[PDB]
């Protein structure tokens, strides 16, 4: 069973927020969220109503044995002041996935889009139109269980909040990070949960990125195995754009193996890179013994992670232990960087029309 | 820093709720619960309330990255109608580990444990004494940032609610489980969280538990490593009594080494068998080639689980690749669980006088 767009309620706020003039990522918020209920009759009738508090029965699932899931995607406003989703539709697959691995339940995939739709239409004003802002949409499906027991809820709540951004990079201009690269430190594991987009993935990464700040670095490169893998970069999956020890110019990024988690951007990365058939385009998995190799060869190009947040992030440090390895992202254009903002700017602003976007 | 319960504030339920006359686990509360807010200010008051709702800020950190944590333990009433907790400074301690890996906030074990026996206190009348019942009480940590960054909190809340919780042995005796025991399900890593008791370890476990169900099994016997190391029954730590390959009658359980919840009955189980002083008590990796070579050759005496649920748990049945392997603890009293048992029983209703024991 499934909520129906065509049953969406209306409740118009009655205490609309200033709008902002420094936006502040996840600080702000619009006036209005979806909220949808389910208990043993199934889903109730979705509703648009003012952004306000959740009431919480204090044994609720959601809180004692983290049965939440959420995701991460952006609306754009052109100049022709048209607003679209960057491939909602990825986004309502991984959502769906993530409810079946937590026992939360099904909804229609198009139906949850028609209500963001219809949300993001009533508060379309907060959308910015400034160069490199977005609005960005976080869909939240929690357990709601008013028990002790661990096990498969019989009521869920479902709802999105609305955050208008201001660009990832405020020079206009990418600029790159450091990471600390420590094995001791580990996000996910084969046969573990780090492939869905649960809430539990993340809060222990807290301590680990202020120990990333302690040592002097932005972000956590997360290794994985024997081997020292490079898994993902903060909350980003992570490329490398070299020449590999077979010759071959190619794009690396690690495979969908259950320890990483299938970025949208990621994705789309993959996608038009392949579409372009200039090099190689790869998923394998990259030790940092590869690494190390290919900086001492001057065969690295550029490094970056990828994620709704900045799109495509460069990097430019790795301290790994006590080693400080500079990768020369920044000395590489960097070219396939800039090539791919480029080609996402024209796509999600609407300078080119595509099948990649969903209108409001 | 910390909280002080010289402090509390008190309000009394305006409606008391009637007590229960078939009580399932976790679906009934008491009238009181304690709650304490952390801000940029500090602690506040604490204050022991009417069972109420929660109301929390929709990008709450608690909701979207886990950022939540819980303790159980149980409180006994015996025959003079006096309530005691059972090693409650061992859940304090506990708590505060799991608070420091989240970077939650710290607070003071003793005074937390005093807010919660004055709590205990207002609410004695709900204690049951019928036989193998008890209070469940349930403390809670939870971050409560109202926005979307990954990041340390500047809010936080916690509360303990409290459940009247039947025989977990309705029928007065021991009964065996059945595990299903496949390698594929990974509860816990080395580096990770699994020797918390963060609310994020239990989520992913709900669908392997409906795969056991669906296998015919009852709980789930959590598997790690290569070598298929036997590591926690559900949510209890896990026991074997046997004559080891050396000869040597012993109880062991695996070592607290990483993918261990340390268990507060696990401790207790050791402490007894140690004080005891006739058989060998160790803790040691147990591995499934070991378990199979120990059955074969008639060595395994009893297979248990350890917890606040139920105190200890006979298996008398594992399936493992396809395999159903007797168990033959029952077959041998099961001697060590029913000792276990009574001495547990006659510390926890006060019958012998112990240490152990914090009168309400
Ligand atoms: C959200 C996320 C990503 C990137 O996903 P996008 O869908 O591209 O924004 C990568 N890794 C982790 C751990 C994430 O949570
Ligand atoms: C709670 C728990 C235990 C047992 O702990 P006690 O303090 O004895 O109740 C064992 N394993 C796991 C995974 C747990 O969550
Ligand atoms: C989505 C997101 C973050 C997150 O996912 O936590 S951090 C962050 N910083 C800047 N901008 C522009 C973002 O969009 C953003
Ligand atoms: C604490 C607990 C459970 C849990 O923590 O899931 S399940 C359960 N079943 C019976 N009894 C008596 C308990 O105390 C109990
Ligand atoms: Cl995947
Ligand atoms: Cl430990």
């Amino acid at each position: 069973s499934s909520f129906k767009a065509a049953d969406l309620q209306l409740e118009m706020t009655q205490k609309p927020h200033k709008k902002p003039g420094p936006l502040v990522f996840g600080k702000t918020f619009t006036d209005h969220m979806l909220m949808v209920e389910w208990n043993d009759k199934g889903w109730g009738q979705p509703r648009i109503q003012p952004f306000q508090n959740l009431t919480l029965h204090p044994a609720s699932s959601s809180l004692h044995y983290s049965l939440q899931l959420f995701e991460g995607m952006k609306a754009f406003k052109g100049k022709d002041q048209q607003v679209r989703l960057f491939r909602p539709w990825l986004n309502m697959d991984r959502m769906l996935r993530s409810a079946m691995r937590l026992c939360l339940p099904s909804f229609d995939k198009l139906e949850l889009l028609e209500c963001i739709r219809r949300l993001i239409e009533v508060d379309k004003d907060w959308v910015p139109d400034a160069a490199g802002t977005s609005l960005y949409v976080r869909p939240v499906l929690i357990g709601n269980e008013p028990s002790l027991g661990v096990s498969q809820p019989t009521r869920a709540l479902l709802f999105v909040i609305l955050c208008p951004v201001g660009a990832y990079f405020p020079g206009g201009s990418v600029t790159p990070v450091s990471l600390l690269a420590d094995p001791a430190f580990i996000r996910a594991w084969v046969g573990g949960v780090g492939n869905y987009k649960l809430g539990g993935n993340y809060g222990p990464t807290v301590l680990v990125q202020q120990e990333a700040l302690k040592r002097g670095c932005e972000q956590v490169l997360w290794l994985y195995g024997p081997d020292h893998q490079l898994t993902e970069v903060g909350t980003m999956n992570i490329f490398v754009y070299w020449t590999h020890e077979d010759g071959v110019l190619e794009l690396v990024t690690p495979p969908l193996n259950g320890v990483i988690l299938p970025g949208v951007v990621r994705q789309s990365l993959l996608d038009m890179a392949q579409t372009w058939g200039e090099f190689r385009v790869v998923e394998r998995t990259i030790t940092m013994k590869q690494l190390l190799r290919a900086l001492e060869e001057g065969r690295v190009r550029e490094v970056f992670g990828s994620g709704t947040a900045c799109q495509v992030c460069p990097v430019h440090r790795i301290l790994y232990k006590d080693r400080n390895l500079h990768i020369p992202t920044m000395e590489n254009g960097p070219e396939l960087i800039l090539r791919f903002q480029k080609e996402l700017k024209e796509i999600q602003y609407g300078i080119r029309a595509h099948e990649w976007m969903f209108p409001v």
